[PDB]
């Protein structure tokens, strides 16, 4: 339209999360931005070659994780961030009344994403599918229904002739963080962003870069991938092929790659920018 306003985009179009995903995208070129509400029980275990980036809108959630082969439970609450790394598998439990943020990108030609669900608590595969992944949106339902009308759900023994011998990648083996309360961490670095730095809510040791930016300009900017930005204080002005956008509260606005763009942010302002970059990945 764009900005789009995330709150009015959430409450307008809440009435479409449809289970057993729960999810709607607001994007879906090289970065993908996509909400998802609950109540939403997941007991398939996600693994993927990118990262994602959850942040809790409203009411909170539990990431279960394995974590070097071990189980471990990741509580996230609202207001608060975390980022996952590449090849962690995870399963997502939404709770009544939750609307939640999770941003990923576009899949390289030889990425590959797959599903497993285990036997009991314990770390026995018991069914898996693995497959490209497209479409957010629309790939995982069909994954799904297929565990669930099938013999192995209908027992709960593995068929040792489905099951792989090894992962086509190898899991990871790095620690997981733990999430961070967003605007505990703004208020504990306000005086760094009215002096205008720019600063790595993550660091360095990731694909993905979430920039937190106050007051002040940067300079003609091209990209060869997407780029995200969502105002949380103040405004700002986007400037994109002689068009001025500018951004209030909660407004967002994805510049796609290729784009040149200059950004201005007006006193007090703190904006958001979101980039996933395959050339920056981690293996
Ligand atoms: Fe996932």
């Amino acid at each position: 339209e764009r900005p789009v306003r995330v709150k009015a985009w959430v409450e307008e179009n809440r009435g479409s999360f449809l289970p057993p995903v729960c999810n709607k995208l607001l994007h879906q070129k090289q970065l993908k931005i996509m909400f998802v509400g609950g109540p939403n029980t997941r007991k398939d275990y996600h693994i993927e070659e990118g990262e994602e980036v959850f942040y809790q809108l409203e009411g909170d959630m539990l990431l279960r994780v394995l974590e070097r082969g071990k189980h471990r439970d990741v509580v996230i609450r609202q207001g608060e961030i975390f980022l996952l790394p590449a090849g962690v598998p995870h399963s997502p439990q939404r709770f009544a009344n939750t609307v939640g943020l999770v941003i990923e990108r576009r899949r390289l030609k030889t990425e590959l994403d797959g599903l497993r669900y285990y036997v009991g608590d314990t770390t026995d595969v018991l069914f898996e599918k693995w497959f490209y992944c497209e479409d957010l949106g629309t790939q995982l339902a069909p994954i799904i229904q297929e565990f669930f009308s099938s013999e192995q759900y209908r027992t709960g023994k593995p068929n040792p002739d489905q099951l792989l011998k090894e992962p086509p990648f190898p899991l990871s083996t790095r620690s997981v963080m733990e999430p961070m309360c967003l605007e505990a961490w703004l208020d504990g670095h306000r005086k760094e962003l009215q002096a205008g730095t720019p600063l790595s809510l993550f660091g360095d040791t990731y694909e993905s870069q979430v920039m937190v930016h106050g007051q002040g300009s940067s300079e003609g900017l091209r990209r060869d991938v997407d780029v995200w930005l969502w105002q949380l204080e103040g405004s700002s002005v986007v400037t994109m092929e002689g068009q001025r956008l500018s951004l209030t509260l909660d407004d967002s606005l994805l510049v796609p790659a290729g784009t040149l763009y200059g950004w201005e942010r007006g006193q007090g302002s703190v904006a958001l920018s979101v980039t996933q970059d395959p050339a920056c990945k981690k293996s």
